[PDB]
């Protein structure tokens, strides 16, 4: 049990690769937005911020991970805790939701509890990550309920026309949101297996979330940017 409980060069190498891609995406988006009309630029800026924040977090993880600190647990159950990822997520996951919220007429009150659930979700994650013993799973389960809550909120503009900007946006909004929800659900699975259950090692969790992050940030961003460009170009 508790296999490979410390970051090695394998995990470090993976983080440097994700760093490079996040940094490149930020640079590319930053050059692109210069060429686009003003109404589109906020959407580019949101995604520039997301990728810049992720790049910064991966830089920190790649530079410091080999220190093999901090840890949670003792003896045979001791495991490295990589917490920089949560600092990334508490800023980037609301921005990722904002990408889609901007396509809707969600009232402020609604945006508020969606974003609140999102932030709470990340908070429960990092608290759980440092918690030794069975109580970690209370934080985990409530964090999962928060994911359900924010997902429910994001789903409502699909079928509540009073929450829609244009009914014609519904297809793209729906498709992007389902993509998002599918990816986001994998994160607590990785957490439960790694940070929580010590079933998978640290390098493996690093690699899994590196893949998810690439899918959930720059690739997602490209989908959002294509969507707003196509929409704006037609109305
Ligand atoms: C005006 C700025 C707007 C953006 C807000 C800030 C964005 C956050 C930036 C990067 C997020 C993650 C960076 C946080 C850096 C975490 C440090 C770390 O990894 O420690 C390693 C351990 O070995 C030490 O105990
Ligand atoms: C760019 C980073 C992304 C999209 C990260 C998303 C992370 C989550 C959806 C995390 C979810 C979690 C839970 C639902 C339970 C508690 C543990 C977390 C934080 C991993
Ligand atoms: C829609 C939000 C629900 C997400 C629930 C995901 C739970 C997955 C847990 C599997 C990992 C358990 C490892 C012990
Ligand atoms: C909708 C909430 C689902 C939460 C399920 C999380 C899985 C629990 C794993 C706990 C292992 C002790
Ligand atoms: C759309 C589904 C994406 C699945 C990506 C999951 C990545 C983690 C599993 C692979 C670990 C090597
Ligand atoms: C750094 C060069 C990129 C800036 C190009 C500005 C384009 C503005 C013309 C629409
Ligand atoms: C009716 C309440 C539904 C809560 C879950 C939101 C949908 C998420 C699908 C995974
Ligand atoms: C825009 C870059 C998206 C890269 C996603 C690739 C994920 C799979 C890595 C093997
Ligand atoms: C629109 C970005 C919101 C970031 C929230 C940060 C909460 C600590
Ligand atoms: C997850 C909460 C579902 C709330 C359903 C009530 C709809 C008005």
């Amino acid at each position: 049990s508790n296999p490979n409980p410390f970051q090695t060069t394998l995990g470090t190498d993976a983080q440097w690769v994700v760093f490079a891609v996040m940094a490149l995406a930020a640079i590319v988006f930053s050059i692109a937005v210069q060429f686009r009309p003003l109404p589109l630029r906020l959407t580019y800026y949101v995604n520039i911020a997301i990728c810049t924040i992720a790049a910064t977090a991966y830089y920190a993880m790649a530079v410091n991970g080999g220190d093999n600190k901090p840890t949670a647990g003792t003896g045979a159950d001791e495991r490295q805790v990589i917490y920089a990822r949560y600092i990334d997520w508490v800023f980037t996951t609301p921005l990722l939701l904002l990408d889609l919220v901007l396509l809707t007429n969600m009232p402020a009150t609604m945006i508020a509890w969606i974003m609140g659930a999102d932030i709470a979700m990340i908070a429960f994650g990092i608290i759980g990550a440092f918690t030794v013993g069975s109580y970690k799973w209370f934080y985990f389960v409530v964090g999962c309920i928060m994911l359900a809550v924010l997902a429910w909120g994001m789903i409502n503009p699909i079928f509540k026309e009073e929450l829609q900007k244009h009914k014609e946006y519904t297809g793209a909004y729906t498709t992007l949101l389902i993509y998002l929800i599918v990816l986001w659900v994998i994160y607590p699975i990785v957490w439960g297996l790694g940070a929580g259950g010590h079933i998978i090692g640290v390098d493996v969790e690093i690699i899994a979330m590196g893949i998810l992050d690439l899918l959930a940030k720059p690739l997602y961003a490209i989908g959002v940017l294509i969507t707003v460009e196509v929409v704006y170009g037609k109305l």
